[PDB]
């Protein structure tokens, strides 16, 4: 029962590069099992397993394992739209092409480890294309210092039949969600940051954008099954996720309505005059005028102006007598505009003052909140 | 006398390119001298003084200095067409768009370096392309431990009525040359590396790859005039560079000829597999295949076979008798290989050993050798 096959070279390629995003000696290697039509790849670190399977040619089954880097190395470099893939019985990988021929030390099979298993408190079934939103409009603001464990990934949790995502690091808040189609226990786990970031590339796959995930939590771990053949098994933080509805703002006495690409390009300049000591931009708002400007102390200071307009690729609005004067760190504000592809964005405003928490919304995108505190300036 | 000029955008991106590449507190600063219808950009460093003049609606001449990585980070998001700049008279450079302006603070000019002068043995004229050639050819093989002082730059010299690069490591030779319109005294100067890189950007842009440089040479400095309005003038390595004609060889017994990126691309797949220890492919010669073949301790090994064609796509051919065994550092034969755009490579053999140095050279690129010392398999 040796391993062997023939594989189409760039499927082999595609699923390589996943199992090098997800890397103890043994968590350099990749399990290659061929079985019933299918290979298998199987890699694992400290918090995650991920199984692939790829239709191929099993000519003759069985299992080996050998270096991820080395195999991706050369696979990639290959030419040959078909690779076959040979066991032999040197305790070796023979890969070959039509004019080239690699042999490659294997390790032991049963020195892998195998994937551990979930009891799952709730499962459920969501597209590919909910999950990638969810997940990106909120990678982008989980805390990032070790101390503050339980704000070092995405919390996902189920209300009443809509799925949430929401990360924040004290700074700012976001939360995306889906409506699911049944009825389903209300439960929340906390996905590692690497595992957010991993799943996102999986589902986002060509392959897998347009299929469905199947997601199953427990208190110790969860399971993503993505278009019935990648499985990820993730470790979970173990933390207490606080309750962020707190931090939304239930009112608001005025709202910017602006073009999000004029909008995100104007800070994106005008903050390169900052410095890290003092990561502030100004927005002076008015009805007439939104003067964005920032002070680099030794550097100098910027300046722009967008003034009114109803047309969509100049829009700016703003239906309030009162000016407000407001500072925001230009990150905070950046990650939120690029998070989301829309031509609006929307800016709600609490009160008028330059300390209450600003709450943005994308028209035509209803079911993503993101909150920003300000900062003076 | 406060400088005040419109300057197309694209333009003064392109030149702060430049003087980034380039870049003591004052090496952090470029200074901006407006005066008869040009600015005038200059930057510099330890070894290397740069001018560039760009032709700009000069409206008040004048002259200032600002951070480098300021300007070119403010410059290259501005999306305007054209760019007002105006000193101001509180030490700072307004830098106007049609809805933004950035202020700079400025530094005094009077702290600023002039460039020194060049008294040159020999001067004369080249194309830039030529000049663009014999750099790319050389470049790469330039030693890089900083004890072996005199072969860390690439030595420039006239002989005859031809201007030579040569570069070595003691491991492999590196020649390209150019044949001079008049006669010129005999002269050579060690260009540093970094030197080397910054003209070698200079020629290959476009505004100037399709015009002339001077060169004027003297015992401790070397100016390149570049196409009449960029003008780099560098420090040489002080050092002797060896008589190098002595490591080429006069006479062959064989050769390859061998289509150059299937030669390429064979090594390249087949080096995977080597470890840093030993890094080294080997080429089996015969006249019916080539075979590319390597070793990795506790990685494997791999093989490539390379057959007889005349076909120029495929070309591999072989005309001796005796089989040739001969092994080579495999980033060294890429080197080569990636230097010179030509159909065709070939590779001569001194005699019938796998000691021997091998030159190689390509047929429509008369003008650069290469010699490998080869390495034993
Ligand atoms: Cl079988
Ligand atoms: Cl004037």
């Amino acid at each position: 029962h040796m391993l062997k096959l023939i594989v189409e070279t760039k499927t082999l390629v595609q699923s390589l590069g996943f199992a090098r995003s997800v890397v103890i000696p043994e968590y350099a290697n990749i399990k290659l099992s061929a079985k019933d039509g299918n290979l298998e790849l199987s890699s694992t670190n400290m918090d995650l397993y991920l199984s692939q399977k790829i239709a191929v040619q099993v000519l003759s089954e069985g299992e080996i394992t050998v270096s991820t880097q080395t195999l991706s190395d050369i696979v990639r470099k290959l030419p040959d739209s078909e690779l076959t893939l040979t066991e032999l019985d040197i305790m070796k990988l023979e890969i070959k092409g039509q004019n080239c021929q690699f042999n490659l030390f294997t390790l032991p099979v049963s020195s892998f480890p195998a994937m551990d298993s979930i009891k799952p408190e709730v499962s459920f079934k969501i597209s590919c294309a909910d999950f990638a939103k969810i997940i990106e409009s909120t990678k982008f603001s989980i805390s990032l210092d070790e101390t503050r464990y339980n704000l070092n990934g995405i919390y996902l949790h189920i209300k009443d039949k809509e799925f949430f995502a929401a990360s924040t690091d004290g700074h700012r808040l976001s939360i995306s969600w889906i409506t699911l189609e049944e009825k389903i226990k209300n439960f929340g786990v906390i996905l590692p940051q690497k595992s957010a970031e991993e799943i996102l590339k999986i589902v986002k796959d060509l392959k897998n954008i347009h299929e469905d995930i199947e997601i199953l939590l427990s208190s110790n771990k969860i399971k993503f099954i993505c278009n019935e053949n990648t499985i990820l098994l993730s470790k979970l933080i173990d933390g207490t996720f606080p309750d962020y509805s707190a931090f939304i703002p239930k009112s608001s006495i005025s709202k910017l309505v602006i073009n999000r690409k004029i909008f995100a390009d104007s800070i994106e300049r005008i903050a390169i005059i900052t410095v890290e000591k003092f990561r502030a931009i100004k927005l002076s708002l008015s009805r007439k005028t939104l003067e964005i400007s920032a002070v680099g102390e030794a550097r100098g200071n910027a300046k722009e102006i967008i003034t009114a307009s109803q047309d969509k690729e100049s829009f700016y609005e703003y239906n309030c007598d009162e000016s407000l004067v407001i500072g925001f760190n230009p990150q905070y504000l950046e990650d939120v505009l690029k998070a989301v592809k829309s031509n609006l964005v929307e800016l709600y405003f609490s009160d008028i003052s330059a300390s209450a928490p600003v709450l943005i919304k994308f028209p035509q995108n209803p079911k993503d909140i993101f909150v920003i505190m300000p900062v003076k300036v």
